[PDB]
């Protein structure tokens, strides 16, 4: 139904069609109230408009070489390159570049755009046989996501459990099968951290009644979102675009997704009462082996933005001349370079998987995940220790600049160091502040550092990849070879010299 | 005079008297508008009430042992202990404890309360001879600050300069003498980072026309503040106390202070067209040698709060059971302990200064300044890597809890791990979020890491203190002694063995 | 018997008496050979001489005000201040200063000097009633250690266990009671990390047969040490004092202590088949609450040395003029200052304990333990990144300086930046290298970072101290007070303003 | 000529031929004595044997697919792949893999093997026109290095200068032209950090008399090395292979190289009295744009080794079971992965340069240089906090294991946690200790952190590369676009909503 808002079946949504497709009476709450229409609501309307611009870019003739491919479905249509299964390392590189072009439309700040779950679509299309009796659902969902550009999110993090409650009552907390019918399955439960789900068409949701994976439409009866605070709405109500230039347009609301007696049609079921497939899906389904290409590129585009924003901030404060400041900026550049290089390795070392599909280099994926929190924390610390005074006393509002009684003083006392007027100085530094210190900036720090999992778990996943791939045993073979070349009596290889002719310990002792 | 709002001259303001003293038509702007009355304005009214609670505490009988001393002026009155010159190490310890008690009333979140510039009053009273012809102004301001509890701030950071402008035009940016008159001096210019000046009575403001230090009242004609965004107002307009429990009451607005043709009477001048005294004041005036006792204790109280708030957050999420989580919490405890220990050393190693006054240990002050940014950054990182999942999806509003259509789901899906209901879980985690992630939390991170100087400069000040005190030369004497005990021919001291009897190099190489 | 080498019972050993007391046929191995005499052996003779200098300092008239007190035993003698129980905060401060004076005789590099276990002596004398039937042994050992200056070490770390061995055979690994006799107990087993035990008189060694604490003489039959590599001997055999100025005189050999059928007289037993007392000893015995005063001061003296050595190294390389270098040096100063300040707090906040004894502030002890590894790692990193080129190419040997064919080039090409000749430049930088990069320097990095326990365990001990003392509940009371002042309907205290008059959410939504 | 020790001109040295070529009476000092023969001297003989094994690998049939290519000279011979100019991204990838295979023969511990300066040979062969009148010398040296596998090092770091000396006297410290003759130039001066030059055939050495670049043979009269302490000799004299398994065979002595009246024939001169070419050579000559491929791969191979050695050490101590230990190991794996990934990017993003040659990605080179010191420091810290107790008390010597009076106790008390006997436990942990804590280990820490420049300078080089490439301006164009989309009156683009309909500030403040 959502794709029926398109005027053509041979291309994805335009932005205008996407926005119309959201006017479906989805059940969303924020600040204790029901949201009538996400495309007009003060908490969501600009974020929706920002996503709609991504869809518009797909149809600009000058963008289509970098953004789009023909579909592989026989439709005669086209789609964003990352919505179609890659069949070579170069395909992955072209997808890398198409993701980057989309990411640049939000300067790297929207991390859960439609291309993130395009990797889920492609995993379905590349390995549909994984799903057994639901193999045809996988194939059909791949085709649908690819041709239409359907916006998916995933809701996968389980709600907290009160350990002191009876084991009776806590089975109601997790997503669980309630009833099996001929029309599909009825499910109830919740998932937390449903980031930007208010703007999606579908969410993937992932005792055998708990071992499910299925697709849920956002407008299905019983599907509800409970929103977190809206940095977009607060910036609109008490600020301005000048004062909160990122909060006002790129806020991705991290919701709780609730399912209350929701009917999931059988066509939307992918794994059903199946602990074994649920267990193997992360390794074998492909999604976890593919989405970090998007996530790494998106972060790299954000680091492009932050790197130059730091340079511009240091230009206007005048400290960029100093050697130590330039060295700090150079380290930020190195971190920015790192994530582009990891995405290079992802594509260049890609491997054949199944049915001709290629997967990016797996070690590079795990490495991006471990390094990103450290890099982001270090960059934020570099920014704050270099743009010291300049951020703390910024005037409250564009209203200060627009009142000549106040502006007369700002014009004298808050100019930029490099011939820059006060309006441009304050503008640049307010952009940096919205990037790192606003509530939006603080949420993004949380997102970049912890969202991918706990620091232990991401390091364990890195170790497990090295072991499962055989890389660790290959490294161990080198250590074992080294140990084999000597023993407690001396060398065991002929090319090295016995030290008996020079050993002085007998003489000494 | 602001202190004439008191019903008695033998004690500082009560909270109600302090609030009345602020209703003086000071000129403050925020969001393009003039503020009518800071005690009722949506951007300032709770922060003002929060400071007023500090004044109220001074008059509670159960608080006076820890908070108050008699004045040393002969007035028969009393004051907060840090407003009177300390004359022993134990005096400093009592002041340390009185600062701590006041700091606990904002849980460590208000950093520019009146006790901060009480150290400026005491510096004036302890070394008034520093000021030459203005020595009597120093004595009189000490007496006035001490007896009244007048709220001072300092505005000292200079505004930025456009280097491409002519040298004419940019000299108007700094505070400068414009006119010398019989009634005082007329001055214009600006200072940035006038933290909480909207709630103060006076600010200290510090080619000889630029070499000035003087006191300016907040209600003087031509003194103006241009405010930054108000986290208090935003939290009031789009949130609630439950949702922003710190933003809503402890926001200290970091303003730009503008002076436009302000007449400063001669009794308010402390340094006048005097580069030499301006240069020597940081070392010799005493203020810089005394206020870090207040700042270190205030930070330590905040770390008390953050330490236990982290523990409570880990209780809520259930991860406190884990060894690695308990170790992370234990490191936060160690950082918290560090700043209390530094303040112990400040008092125990205090030194006689001038006129019977004592100064806290100088090395401890420099050390606190270097360590605080690293500790705060490390603690914030520990918090985020331990409690993040719990913070990211918190419902928007107390309004969600108060709508049963939503609360029915929150009650089921967001309970605490330890038998705790969802209201208390969400409450604790929203408090942690306001501490570290809200715009208020982000400002406080900037404040703790950056306010005190650049990272280079605070380290240079630490090195210079070690050198100026003679500590570095004493350390160097130990290295020189070590070097003196051998040379290229062997040991030069008799108690160690020549290695000639065991050296094998000739055998190996000849 | 060892103290009978003294010519007087009213003072501790002189250095010469101490050295004679070591010539007792203790059983020590190194490099596969038995050590005849530690005071003349190439691996130990200079370290022994270094310790002997500590004993000599006790008898210099100009040193006795800072180093010595009258004994509290009625002997009419004197002793090092830290060997006598402190009865006030000022006593602890005087002990702090007496420890520092001894530490300066090794420039902070000997960490297991006799004053470390003087705290064990004082714990015995302050709380002898802890030991029940062995209370009189505690009293008698306090008197003996205090009057004589007996050199104790502790051997407490258990050897590793092969988990695949039968539970039979692994009971022989740990120290265990073998036989109870009227002459004492026979024990066998081992302890690792018996640091400098080769130069001690006694070691404290700490199914009920495993729950023991007792004192073992180094010359008891069946007591044996297996030494690690001797940096002293290697520096003597292949270097010189000029080339290894710290290795050659301050090496504290980290031995394995073996007990093979050792008879421990009953007078040497302190805890016997007593799991309860073994468990409570760390909290209640006092030793763990007292020795970190010595350890913190010793580290602070070492940081005094390293701080000025870094400054001197940067003077001779010429980089001290640079702002960033001076800032790095200033951070080293701050770390150095930190440990002196912690020792100040230890003394100033000291508390009455039992029998009039005072204990240093407990939180300060735990804090020193957590901070020291981080500070030492950071300082070493600051040194290496600032004294870059200057360390890597230092000529091999004082023999190079003493051969004019080589010295003619060193004199031209390796001068100091500040008018300093090549001999002094090379000398300073070789001292820095021996401090951080030699095998001795690497061992000291290991010692400062990990010896006090694992990074987790030292942080857990810090948390437990805060909880056990009630500090954590006091901090929690402040958080609870904050939470009590509002609820989901608004403030619960009268002094703050209700936001109902300014709340805009109804209008917005 | 050293290559005349080969039995064939159509391949590089064998190991035995390389060792014979070193028996040339080069002038090397160590411990105050002249070295007679580096291939037999106790300070150099195993390091020489270790390098010789690299040459032997080139001629093993099972190794030649990964190690060797035909020469491009028309000689009909073969060479190590990194000794021939790369003409595509795939060429660089094959070279990357050939470097890795050689690096594995020292487990990543020898960092100045012959393939390091093979990039200098290739730079000469790819851009010989850079050298003007010496272009033909560049071409000829490329041919010679490529066909023979000649072992070059570079000596480029200048000796320290005493600033208190007269300006006369300190100009004799640097390498300088002394005499211009028909047979070549006579030069004197010194360079420090001539790593492993004792085992090389030639060194590149790089007021116009100071602006030189030339090649000097190690056996030229007047060329001398003054060695640092030999970890190989000390390990041989006072240890054993079991006790110091890396020190005993992989020590690369960091010498001072002295030139005293050395005649450099004109065929060995590349830049002569030419400040402009000296200044431009780092950017334009190609060597600096090519050798970091070798250095990054060599480091990655060492991290392969250290990663698994850590795992094996944690197996020995039994702590690998613990979650926090496995996480620490996983971070070491991530750092190891990083440098392999950087080398992937170096090859995949390679660019056409000049004369058909390709250069590796420049940003990746700069990134490797900035990241390597932080990674190595972090890894060493992870190792020490996980395996320290196991390292501190290891028995002194294989002699302890071989004396049954001692071994009886070691067999009981120092077993491995996982059914491993004491000999193997002690062996693994002594290998880890030689890697990180021995004097060799400490030198390698200095080498990985500091050799490449100061921490400031390597970051500045990274920034300059981003600016010079145009990358920074492209990033800045994105920031400028963002700024262009709004102003102080609202949005300037049509797709976003004006907030005038929801802005509440007038209501709040009017």
């Amino acid at each position: 139904k959502p794709e029926d808002f398109r005027a053509s079946t041979q291309r994805p949504f335009t932005g205008e069609e996407y926005l119309k497709s959201l006017q479906d009476g989805r059940e969303i709450y924020i600040y204790g109230e029901r949201v009538k229409d996400v495309t007009t609501h003060p908490a969501f309307r600009n974020a929706a408009a920002s996503v709609a611009q991504l869809y518009d870019a797909l149809h600009k003739p000058e963008m289509q070489d970098s953004l789009c491919w023909n579909t592989d479905t026989g439709s005669g249509g086209y789609t964003h390159k990352f919505f179609r299964v890659a069949k070579s390392a170069d395909d992955l590189r072209q997808q890398r570049d198409a993701i980057a072009e989309w990411s640049r439309l939000s300067y790297g700040w929207m991390g859960r755009t439609p291309d993130y779950k395009a990797a889920f679509g492609c995993a379905l299309g590349a390995n549909p046989g994984f799903y057994g009796q639901f193999e045809q659902n996988a194939r059909n969902w791949y085709t649908r996501i690819q041709e239409t550009g359907l916006y998916f999110n995933h809701a996968i993090v389980n709600p907290p459990i009160d350990r002191h409650l009876p084991t009776d009552k806590v089975k109601d907390v997790y997503i669980k099968l309630e009833k099996e019918t001929d029309a599909g399955i009825i499910v109830s439960g919740a998932k937390v951290v449903a980031t930007n789900s208010a703007l999606t068409h579908y969410n993937m949701i992932g005792d055998p009644d708990f071992a499910l994976m299925f697709v849920a439409p956002m407008d299905a009866d019983g599907v509800k979102l409970i929103s977190r605070a809206s940095y977009e709405m607060v910036a609109g109500a008490t600020g301005s675009p000048y004062d909160y230039p990122l909060s006002s347009r790129f806020d991705e609301n991290d919701a709780i997704l609730v399912m209350d007696n929701v009917l999931i049609p059988w066509e939307n079921v992918l794994i059903y009462r199946d602990f074994d497939r649920c267990r193997r899906w992360t390794m074998e389904g492909g999604f976890a082996r593919m989405y970090p290409l998007q996530a790494c590129v998106r972060l790299a585009v954000k680091l492009d933005f932050i790197t130059a924003l730091l340079k511009k901030s240091l230009e206007c404060t005048g400290t960029l001349e100093f050697r130590g400041v330039q060295a700090d900026l150079g380290e930020v550049v190195a971190w920015r370079n790192t994530f582009w290089a990891l995405s290079d390795s992802m594509c260049s070392e890609a491997t054949p998987w199944v049915n001709g599909a290629y997967l990016p280099d797996h070690a590079a994926l795990q490495t991006y995940r471990v390094l990103a929190p450290m890099a982001y924390a270090k960059i934020k610390n570099i920014i704050e220790r270099n743009v010291t005074s300049g951020l703390i006393y910024l005037p409250s509002s564009a209203r200060d600049l627009n009142n000549p009684q106040i502006d007369q003083y700002l014009a004298k006392y808050v100019r930029g160091s490099n011939g820059m007027d006060h309006v441009q100085r304050i503008k640049i530094l307010k952009l940096m502040w919205d990037a790192i210190g606003s509530e939006f900036g603080g949420r993004h720090e949380l997102y970049e550092i912890n969202y991918s999992g706990s620091q232990d778990e991401i390091r364990l996943q890195c170790l497990r990849q090295a072991q499962n791939s055989g890389n660790m045993d290959k490294m161990m073979a080198m250590v074992d070879r080294c140990l084999s070349e000597y023993d407690q009596d001396g060398w065991t290889v002929p090319h090295l010299h016995n030290n008996d002719d020079i050993n002085m310990l007998d003489k000494l002792l």
